[PDB]
This record gives structure tokens, C-alpha cells and sequence, in this order.
């Protein structure tokens, strides 16, 4: 059956147009351990459901930043 599923809530800055959003969605879809996500392109709110046994929140946030080439600024919301 399915495994552990944790959630990470993020504020994303740097989405200036529809192209930037699709770039970000592409990064998330290719990131190992990401199971689902919801992105509001206008507010920058991003929720990510990930398997904590495959990727940690630490590695997940770092991965998006690295894959984004500094275009996206990530802040974790509590």
C-alpha cells in the first residue's frame, strides 16, 4: 500500500509570468519524492506532498532552488 506522506507549505517569489510558473511546475514534477502539489501562480503559495522516506523537506526545498537557477525564492511557512 501507500507510504508516509508529509506536506510542505511554501511561499514562492520569482513567478513573473505564465512561463515561469510552468517552469516551476516542471521542476516539481521531476523532483524525486514529490507525490502531489498545488500552486497558486499569483499568490506564490505552494503546497507539496512528498514521501519523507524518499526526500526530506530540506532536500526538497534545496532541490527546487537549485533547479530554478535562483529564479525562485523559497520561504517555508509554519
Amino acid at each position: 500500500f501507500q507510504g508516509q506522506q508529509d506536506k510542505l507549505v511554501l511561499r514562492v517569489d520569482g513567478i513573473l509570468n505564465e512561463l515561469d510558473a510552468q517552469v516551476l511546475e516542471g521542476i516539481l514534477t521531476r523532483l524525486n519524492g514529490v507525490r502531489q502539489f498545488r500552486l497558486d501562480r499569483i499568490s506564490g503559495e505552494l503546497e507539496v506532498v512528498f514521501d519523507p522516506e524518499v526526500v526530506s523537506s530540506r532536500s526538497l526545498v534545496d532541490g527546487i532552488e537549485e533547479d530554478g537557477f535562483g529564479k525562485f525564492k523559497l520561504r517555508v511557512m509554519s
